């Protein structure tokens, strides 16, 4: 089902890619939680261009969006980039 919601953004993706694909192609660095969605214009209805996916935990989606993240597909370069980040507290040790 789902552990996490460690999810991960797409965009500019192929119009002649499927959801089937993605999975895999993606697959590779780590598991999916479950099959991938494609948004689609309310229009055509064939492919908007951007995608969402989630992984099984961060680690997985962490590969992604460091290899992923430019990776040149089907004569479209994709872009990984973490859907929802919350800001963590940390400033660190400085004297300026």
């Amino acid at each position: 089902g789902s552990s996490g919601s460690s999810g991960i953004f797409i965009g500019n993706l192929d119009p002649e890619i499927d959801e089937k694909l993605l999975y895999d192609t993606f697959s590779a660095f780590g598991v999916i939680l479950q099959t991938p969605k494609i948004m689609r214009d309310p229009d055509t209805g064939n492919s908007k261009g951007y995608a969402f996916i989630n992984f099984a935990s961060f680690d997985a989606s962490d590969a992604a969006i460091e290899a992923m993240n430019g990776q040149y597909l089907c004569n479209r370069p994709i872009t990984v980039s973490y859907a929802f980040k919350k800001d963590s507290k940390g400033s660190g040790p400085s004297s300026g």
